[PDB]
């Protein structure tokens, strides 16, 4: 066996059901094949392969699919783009998202890292060949990472370059953590629980391993310091209503009484601006009844503060400027070579 580095169109496969009229079985079914029957999983032994999760094409692969997911699945009452105003209809739709396997075309095939504490870039030891990645749920969200895979062992810190500031780091927790979001039966205000104790004990690992790369000066969280909702809150879509949900309470450093729930107050948006960049979409008023969702958090998303060099102390933020780091947490032990 022998291969090179390469980038390739990739497609994609799913167990869609056709009889839903849930969006993402929608899409997949007409834009995917069914998902591999026999999918082989083949070790490459005592090969070193070498990986960047940061510089990697399946990722804007994987992007330009959940743009075209969401243009063709979500119907606003008006779209504001360009300077010229389109108005539809906006039936309320049925949306959770369902694991998406990508694969290699003929003469191509993605290898795995599989060594446990991989960072994401530098060399793998642990290498198998695969014909399609696990199933990934394109969870469009802001601040944490919802419904993703696990570090095996422990927290891995992700980024480009922890000693670039404007560079997204990506936190691989070991331990999801559950948070459990409802707009109970104002209809858009809404809250998240979240168990304090389990949190604040993540987070102390957290600051621990971060302390571990930047040489152990002391670790702080904050909020947000300004910019629009969609960043300053934790956003995601709970059955096609947009939350906005404050997290101040997450990165408070005290709890660094505080350890039973932490109700995080949110409210549903009917006006929001589009993660894909393009502008502002107008929505409907959200479902009668309870909205409900029970999510895992397991990653975060962090800036670190600039001009602090001088400084006893390194300032990290939630959130960060692209989905596509998104992607990358679970595509970050993928990659497509060419079979030479
Ligand atoms: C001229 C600029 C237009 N710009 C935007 O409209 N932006 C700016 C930025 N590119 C991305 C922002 C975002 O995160 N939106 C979002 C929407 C829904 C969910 Cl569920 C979610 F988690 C996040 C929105
Ligand atoms: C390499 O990874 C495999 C698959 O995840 C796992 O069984 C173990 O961590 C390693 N096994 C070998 C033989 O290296
Ligand atoms: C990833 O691992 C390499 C060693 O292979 C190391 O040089 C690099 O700094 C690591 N990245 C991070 C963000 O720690
Ligand atoms: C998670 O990782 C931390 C170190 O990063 C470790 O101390 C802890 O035991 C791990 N937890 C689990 C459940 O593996
Ligand atoms: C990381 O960022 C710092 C500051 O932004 C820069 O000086 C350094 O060259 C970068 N490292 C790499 C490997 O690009
Ligand atoms: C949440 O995480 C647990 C293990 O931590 C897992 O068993 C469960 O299936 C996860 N739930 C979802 C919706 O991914
Ligand atoms: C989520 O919260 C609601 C109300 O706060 C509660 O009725 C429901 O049982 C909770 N679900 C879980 C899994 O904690
Ligand atoms: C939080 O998790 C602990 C274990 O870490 C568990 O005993 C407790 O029931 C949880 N508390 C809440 C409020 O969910
Ligand atoms: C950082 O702190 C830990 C404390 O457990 C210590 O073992 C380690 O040597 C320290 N490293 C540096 C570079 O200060
Ligand atoms: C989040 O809540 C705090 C008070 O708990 C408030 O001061 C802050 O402004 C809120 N964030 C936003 C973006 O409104
Ligand atoms: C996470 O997965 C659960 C179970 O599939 C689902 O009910 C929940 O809505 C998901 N969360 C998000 C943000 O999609």
């Amino acid at each position: 066996p022998v291969w090179k580095d390469a980038d390739t169109t990739l497609f994609c496969a799913s167990d869609a059901k056709a009889y839903e009229t849930e969006v993402h079985n929608v899409w997949a079914t007409h834009a995917c094949v069914p998902t591999d029957p026999n999918p082989q999983e083949i070790h490459l032994e005592n090969v070193t392969e070498n990986f960047n999760m940061w510089k990697n094409n399946m990722v804007e692969q994987m992007h330009e699919d959940i743009i075209s997911l969401w243009d063709q699945s979500l119907q606003p009452c008006v779209k504001l783009t360009g300077g010229s105003v389109i108005k539809q209809a906006c039936p309320k739709i049925s949306f959770d998202p369902i694991p998406i396997h990508y694969c290699t075309p003929a003469g191509y095939v993605i290898l795995k890292c599989n060594d446990k504490n991989f960072n994401g870039t530098g060399p793998c030891k642990n290498v198998s060949s695969v014909q399609c990645t696990h199933g990934i749920k394109p969870v469009v969200s802001t601040q944490l990472l919802l419904n993703g895979s696990l570090a095996e062992e422990e927290i891995i810190i992700r980024s480009e370059n922890l000693t670039n500031n404007a560079k997204t780091i990506i936190v691989h927790l070991n331990k999801s953590v559950e948070i459990n979001c409802t707009r109970p039966s104002d209809i858009r205000k809404a809250y998240c629980e979240i168990n304090g104790t389990k949190w604040n004990k993540v987070l102390k690992q957290v600051t621990e391993k971060l302390k571990e790369h930047f040489n152990n000066k002391t670790i702080i969280f904050q909020p947000p310091s300004g910019g629009d909702l969609e960043i300053t809150m934790h956003t995601f879509n709970c059955r096609g209503e947009f939350f906005y949900c404050n997290t101040t309470q997450l990165f408070n450093n005290t709890c660094i009484g505080c350890n039973g729930t932490i109700t995080l107050p949110c409210k549903i948006k009917q006006i929001i601006n589009m993660w894909q960049g393009t502008g502002q979409a107008m929505y409907a008023p959200p479902i009668d009844g309870k909205i409900n969702c029970v999510s895992n958090i397991t990653g975060i998303l962090l800036t670190r503060d600039g001009g602090a060099n001088n400084t006893s102390n390194e300032t990290f933020r939630p959130g960060g400027g692209d989905m596509r780091d998104n992607w990358r947490s679970e595509l970050y032990k993928y990659k497509v070579v060419q079979i030479e």
